[PDB]
């Protein structure tokens, strides 16, 4: 049976402590996945943890220059929630160096992008067999979430953006279902730019937060139906979602430029005009997690705020942030859970090592008493080498 | 089918050797956690070991400073029973320094407390979803049972602290449904003091015995209905129970003050008036381990008692103990069968490592022959580092 | 239920990424069986990868003269497709130097033959027990696919070789029900030399290409009824093949003699009269790895042919190559799925190390979009030894 | 569905190899358990080695002494047929220093021997679950089969010794019904040693072949009914199949005393009158390994037989030897099945190392062709350490 998605998300009022893999802290002696662009998705049954490794482990030579973000021995890989990545507890996904997946209630849809920068294939796998494919349309990195993709009714939903990362760049949405492309709409959004869009439902309708690495230190958002029919727009919140950003102050609901471009993958839950926003501490590195609530702040452009949930000190490195879903077929509840993950960076290029890795966390929202606190990665570098 | 819990205890006259993991023995090469607090829980079809990991394995330097009690990295992960804990072969459960576990005969509900040692809160997990959460109310280490909570007819009982270490504190029993808060009650225990508890049920009514820290070498006890209706005590024995303790002497049915301070987690199995008392060897350090039966201890003060069984050599380091149980739908007999585990705990304090670990033995209450042995953790420090 | 092998070929565009394992990379560190001739296959329900162990480990003494063919201590065992093949992750399947395997829709049915190279036996396994043996009937190196057998309807089919390797030698077509010979007929081809099968169902009808290892740069095939009823040829286009081969010429419907000793292990799909063949790109040495679909190259002569994909570089090394299929009962197709894989030899004689192993990419046959590239080994030369 | 155990042997001509672990080899460079006394068992679904660990992995420190044969950390565990037995692959049955292991159909029958010398207790466990225990009645090293037990109709099989091993012991017979004790008889063998009893089931009658300790250099046999009425003799062939021995000559009925001290774990299947024998090729050392079949050998003194089959060369080392049976509830065959393993012994006492361990191999009989070979363990002695 298909996961409906037809369910509003559960009202909340902070974030309770889901996961920590202690990866890095593991792979100093066991046998650990050199990996970034980790994602948490979640069945009907059960809750895994996607990944992009390096084809590599780490404390090992072929952990060299692995602050690098393509190559061809870059796979997706999956393992279940909360364990340290390694050749002995997950499966094997996809050859990628960009990826997707979520689960329909029946199958798992895989996406894994590979190829050379000029030409890259997005191949799509519907319980792990080839379903479809999708071709570089502005031979200029294709790239997608790094994150879950949302279903609905039998029915999942991505983004993948096309052409350069430093100005105009090309984005689409895409429908499939059982792992085929059945539609797809490209976004009239001039001066927008989105990427690595982190995508949830809520009652039927997808709401995607995305990455401006172009001149925004807002982030931008698309929110769409099952017909791809979409509105475009960017939060308006003072306090500014990316990194790099600007100290919080007047906000906008077009991009802010200061300190706009490069940015940093993440997320925000849509809770009628108000949002909650897991931004990095830190305005500058990749550094510290907080989860903020700004009851007017999907709309409104002041700074004010009425809850701060720490989640990771400044004095530690975090990065990549993303949302995911539990479905009321999977928990029981009668509403959509929302939940995230924050992948938390060690190595190049802010520290001295000759490799690149991520370690991960995640929690879910609650409607009862949480507590903030610093969950960091904790591995002692450098490594032995 | 929810396990019943309605059925009396099993008649026994020993134990028998059930599981030994040889942990710490295998960690010198092999990829094993450093671990401490470990615990035995079944369900209706299996039986899995449950601890608290430092997020760090054994013979690397992340398992520096592992005699500390609680940090960010601490996960509770489990495994099937008798096998050595591993990232290769461990189930993730919760992020916690302290834990409780136990299988209702429809899913496991994990008990995991993470945070700040002035707000801690404990994540309450069905079936590996949260269901919810629980908020230290006196801000002093919120602490629960570090074993198996107690299940019967569909709702689950544990006892967690609140408050200092060394005087009183605040002590309260959970009922839960389905990873849920029903009901809970503050015990009414002046100069009492209840700490780890390890609770068993007994034809629909939950014992534990648990560690006076505070001015107790005898062990507190608390029993209680479906409905959260008590009654407290110490055991009588002069065979003490508790490390530290004096020499075996005249008893007290309240906290018995020499050598009270302080304490380990132990347990005891109540027939009738008897009891089965498991106690370290030494009166004062870890050491040793062996099986008593007192068969008037539960409510008489006198010293003497009818039968040892030894488990551990005093020459050998012990640790934590608990009780585990088996019930009816697990093993098709007409009772609820008493087995115990021991942690085997190596390194700091009183050894010169860098690290603290525990391996585990365990043992069920049979009615047929036994033997006293020694079952040490066997391996040689100190370890390459 | 039986696979059905009914129906036809899928039509194909090009060739989309499946799986990469990274074997040699990740066993530089993880403890990564030394291997080699991987080939996969699928069930119904899952596709697995089969592989020669040498019965040791990269990166340990024990991998000390790999590069030798033929041991006692040779297994074939399988793990998950794109997965690093372990001792924590895979099956063992049988004492083996020489290996096929094939699912049926019900069991495995796996092929191992080990024993002296002049009374060597294959074992036949249905569901891992032992069903049938095939003595050596030329006492000169009984040998086999390196590649899945094929099955329709509920019976499978495999070639065996026996003679020797600069010469006629004899050629046998085997059919098996349960893992049972039930028929075998011995081909009557006088001047050609058939070795190392990649056999595949289409309609209901086998079709093999092979390895002419004595006097033949083109490769020869076999088709055959579910009765061995058969017909042999070479393909006749002049894109050459096996490894050593001529420059691309003039083709022959006989063998190759230029640089016709000697070989590799490979593959084609026949298309009507086209062709798709999988070939090195270095006419000398096993490097680079494309494919080539020639639309008129099964009967014709020529050199043209339509389209190029890159698959491995000229500069990488490549090595066995094989077909393998997915059927309309796992996929829900309409039709048979082509899909290929290629084994990357790394090591002995090639390279100054005292082992030799390979990784293995694979690709499956699309209706859509793809791109060429290189998926090379990556692994960096010598190891630590 | 219980295994009836009600069909004959299968008639067979030879022995097909099933498995080989490569342990030791693998257990160089990955962590791979030191073990002794291997044994195969299977149930109606699946194949498994069992062993006796050392707590330990290879080329560890923990390694070192472990040619003594009983201690604390000893353990019963097991792992799929063919694999390297690991933390990471293998299953915990028991706490065991002598071991026995069998499926009815239902479910894993084990039994682990543990405790001290003076009074050690078998440990019986149905399903994992302890469900009878047997005390030591000689005070004298209790110990059981180190090879599969054997099931007939819901009923197993066991035979237990205690007592001298230089002298006349204490032989007991045990039939258990879901892994409790409902008849025992003592055998009435004056003269004879049972010990290491290979057993196994022939419609619907026990066979055991055995070691004799004190005074025999043919081995001892025991059959019975379901109802423990019992035969006794010693195979009467002069091709004698005990460790140590003297040269093949004039056979007896009863213990052949020149070279009868000392043995090695072995068996025998009898054909009518006629017997396969399993022995070590060395008529000194654990050495080498073969199987002859000799037409009269059960009931016959003479040392001429029809046919021998090299498992082992003489130049390599062997160990320890016993039968194992496949049923036609696994098989789908109208008959039981014979197989048999063979332990390699690495290490002291006759290779200069700190430790001892074992490999293994196995190989099914068979009614088609087959071959003699050696498939030694292949381990490079000595280890890093
Ligand atoms: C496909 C790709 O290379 N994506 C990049 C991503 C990208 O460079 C920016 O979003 C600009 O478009 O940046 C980062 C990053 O850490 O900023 C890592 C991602 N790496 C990987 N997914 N491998
Ligand atoms: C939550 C916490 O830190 N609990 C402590 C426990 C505690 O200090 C005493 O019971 C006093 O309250 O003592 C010990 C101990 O070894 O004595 C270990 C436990 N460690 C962990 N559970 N991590
Ligand atoms: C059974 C056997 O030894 N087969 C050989 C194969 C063979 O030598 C040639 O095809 C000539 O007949 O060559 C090769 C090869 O790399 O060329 C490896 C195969 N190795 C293994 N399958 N182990
Ligand atoms: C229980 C026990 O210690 N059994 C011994 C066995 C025994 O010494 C002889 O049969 C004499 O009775 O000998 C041997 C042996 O290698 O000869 C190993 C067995 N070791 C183990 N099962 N651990
Ligand atoms: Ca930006
Ligand atoms: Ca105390
Ligand atoms: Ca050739
Ligand atoms: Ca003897």
């Amino acid at each position: 049976v298909k996961l409906a998605g037809n369910s509003s998300l559960c009202p909340i009022n902070g974030w309770a402590v889901y996961s920590k893999d202690n990866s890095i802290r593991i792979g100093s002696k066991g046998d650990v996945f050199v990996i970034r662009e980790p994602f948490i998705s979640c069945s009907h049954l059960e809750c895994r943890t996607f990944f992009l490794t390096q084809g590599a482990l780490l404390n090992d030579k072929h952990s060299n220059g692995t602050v690098k973000d393509r190559s061809p021995h870059r796979t997706l890989m999956s393992c279940p929630v909360g364990e340290a990545p390694s050749p002995y507890n997950s499966r094997f996904e996809s050859v990628a160096w960009s990826a997707s997946a979520c689960h329909d209630g029946t199958s798992w849809l895989t996406i894994g992008i590979s190829g050379p920068d000029n030409g890259a294939v997005a191949v799509l796998k519907y319980n792990g067999i080839i379903t479809d494919t999708i071709k570089s349309w502005r031979n200029n990195i294709l790239r997608t979430q790094e994150s879950e993709c949302a279903c609905v009714n039998g029915s999942c939903f991505t983004v993948m953006t096309d052409g350069p990362s430093n100005g105009q760049a090309s984005y689409k949405i895409f429908k499939m279902e059982k792992g085929k492309v059945v539609k797809s709409v490209e976004l009239d959004a001039p001066n927008y730019y989105y990427e690595e869009c982190s995508c949830y439902p809520n009652a039927g309708e997808i709401t995607c937060v995305c990455r401006d690495n172009w001149h925004g230190s807002n982030r931008p958002w698309v929110s769409f139906n099952q017909n791809l029919e979409y509105q475009i727009g960017y939060i308006c919140s003072g306090v500014f979602g990316d990194n790099p950003r600007p100290n919080d102050g007047t906000g906008s609901c077009g991009p802010v430029s200061s300190n706009g471009a490069y940015g940093v993958k993440g997320f925000s839950f849509k809770y009628g005009n108000g949002v909650w926003i897991g931004r990095t501490k830190s305005t500058n590195s990749r550094s510290g997690f907080e989860m903020i609530w700004d009851p007017n702040g999907w709309t409104e452009t002041d700074s004010s705020f009425s809850v701060k949930q720490d989640i990771v000190a400044i004095t530690d490195w975090s990065g990549y942030s993303g949302s995911f879903v539990q479905h009321p077929e999977l928990t029981g509840l009668d509403c959509i859970r929302p939940c995230f993950w924050v992948e938390l960076i060690r190595g190049r290029p802010k520290e001295s090592t000759i490799w690149t890795s991520g370690s991960s966390i995640s929690f879910c929202g609650v409607n009862s008493d949480t507590v903030g606190w610093s969950w960091p990665d904790g591995a002692e570098l450098p490594f032995t080498i």
